[PDB]
C-alpha cells in the first residue's frame, strides 16, 4: 500500500527487529510484501516468521485481540502458529516512524511441515480437518475477550456498493437479501463466536498427519458452521486435485469433515440447511473483493468473463454446489 511504501526503509526497520528479537539480518530472508512485509527469520535451527504492517492500516488493539485468541489455543493444546514474545517480552512491538505512526511488528513461529500436496489430500485429511475445527470451535467457547478494546470484527463487518458499479441493481437486491436472512439466525455461545474465518489448504501445514494453522490476520466473530463453509468454499474453488463432480466431492469432504468435527465439538443438525446460504454469501465477497483488486478500464476479457460468471451467479441466488447437506445428519 502506497501511502505506507512512502514511509517504510527496510534496513531502519528491520535494524530495530533485530534489536527486538534477536536474529541478525543475515539470518532474515525477505518473503512477501502485499498486507505485510513478511521475512522469514531463522535462529538455532529453528524458523520463525515476522510480520510487518503500519498504524495507517491496522490498530495495535486490533492485532492485539488476534494475540489473545492465539494465546487461549495454544494454551488449551491447538497446534497453532504461537506468537513470539520480542526480548522486551512483547508479541506486538510498536516501532516509530518518525512521523507520528508505527509499524507494528510480530514474530510467529514458523508452523511444521508443508502445504498439502497430492499425495496428503484424501479422505484422511478432510477428516483430520474436521477432528482440528471441533476441537478449535470448542476451544473459543471459553475465550474471554479481556476488554472491548482488543474486540475483532462481527460477521457481517468486514457489502459492495462501495466497490461494485451502483447501476447493477439486480446484484445489490440479492446481496441485501441474503444479509437480512442471515442477521436473522440465532447467535449463541453454542453457534457463533470468535473464529479463524479464513481456513483453506494455503492456512495450514500438515506435518506427518498433524495439523498447524497460521494466518490469523482476519480473524473474527462467526458462526461456526460458516467457519465450517469458508473452507468447504476454498477446497471447491482451488483443490489440490481436481474433482470430477462437484456435488459429491461436495457431499463426501463434508461427511468425513463431519465424522471428525463430532468428536470434538457438538454442532446442532439444524445447521446444515445454512451451508448453501453461507456458500453463496462468500461468493458475494469474493465479487466484492475481486471489484477492489480489479481496475474496471484497464480489463482485458477473461477477467470480465470471470466477473460474469460471478455476476449471474449471485444475480439469480444460484446455489454454489447442488449437494443437499441435511442429508449428513
Ligand atoms: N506462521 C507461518 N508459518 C509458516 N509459514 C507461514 C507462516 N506465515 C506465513 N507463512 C507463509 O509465508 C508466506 C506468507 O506470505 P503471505 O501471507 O504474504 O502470502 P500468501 O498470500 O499467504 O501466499 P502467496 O504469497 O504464496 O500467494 C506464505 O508463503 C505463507 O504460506
Amino acid at each position: 500500500h502506497k501511502d505506507v511504501k512512502a514511509i517504510y526503509e527496510e534496513s531502519k526497520i528491520l535494524d530495530e527487529a533485530t534489536h527486538l528479537y534477536g536474529v541478525q539480518r543475515s539470518d532474515i530472508h525477505f518473503i512477501a510484501d502485499a498486507e505485510n512485509y513478511v521475512y522469514e527469520l531463522k535462529k538455532d535451527g529453528e524458523s520463525f516468521i515476522l510480520k510487518i504492517t503500519h498504524t495507517i492500516r491496522r490498530s495495535p488493539d486490533y492485532i492485539l485481540g488476534e494475540m489473545e485468541w492465539l494465546h487461549h489455543l495454544a494454551k488449551g493444546g491447538l497446534s497453532v502458529a504461537k506468537p513470539i514474545a520480542s526480548l522486551n517480552g512483547r508479541d506486538i512491538e510498536q516501532v516509530d516512524d518518525g512521523q507520528g505512526g508505527s509499524f507494528l511488528l510480530r514474530v510467529y513461529e514458523k508452523a511444521p511441515g508443508h502445504k498439502v500436496e497430492e499425495a496428503d489430500w484424501n479422505d484422511e485429511l478432510f477428516y483430520a480437518l474436521g477432528q482440528y475445527t471441533g476441537r478449535m470451535h470448542k476451544l473459543t467457547k471459553s475465550y474471554q475477550l479481556s476488554d472491548p478494546r482488543y474486540k475483532r470484527q462481527e460477521w457481517d463487518e468486514e457489502k459492495l456498493r462501495k466497490y461494485v458499479p451502483a447501476d447493477q441493481t439486480l446484484v445489490f437486491e440479492q446481496a441485501d437479501r441474503l444479509m437480512e436472512k442471515l442477521a436473522k439466525l440465532p447467535k449463541n455461545q453454542d453457534t457463533y463466536g470468535l473464529v479463524h474465518a479464513d481456513l483453506h489448504h494455503g492456512n495450514f501445514h500438515w506435518d506427518q498427519g498433524k495439523i498447524t494453522t497460521f494466518d490469523f490476520d482476519d480473524i473474527g466473530y462467526n458462526w461456526f458452521m460458516n467457519d465450517i463453509s469458508i473452507l468447504l468454499y476454498n477446497v471447491l474453488w482451488y483443490p489440490v486435485i481436481p474433482y470430477e463432480d462437484k456435488a459429491a466431492f461436495a457431499g463426501n469432504f463434508m461427511k468425513q469433515f463431519l465424522k471428525g468435527y463430532r468428536e470434538e465439538n457438538e454442532l446442532g443438525d439444524e445447521w446444515l440447511a445454512y451451508i448453501p446460504d453461507f456458500l453463496r454469501l462468500r461468493h458475494v465477497l469474493i465479487y466484492g473483493l475481486l471489484h477492489q483488486a480489479f481496475d474496471l478500464a484497464t480489463i482485458g476479457d477473461e477477467e470480465k468473463a470471470m466477473l460474469a460468471s460471478f455476476r449471474s451467479d449471485i444475480e439469480q441466488a444460484a446455489p454454489i454446489t447442488t449437494f443437499d447437506f441435511t442429508k449428513l445428519s
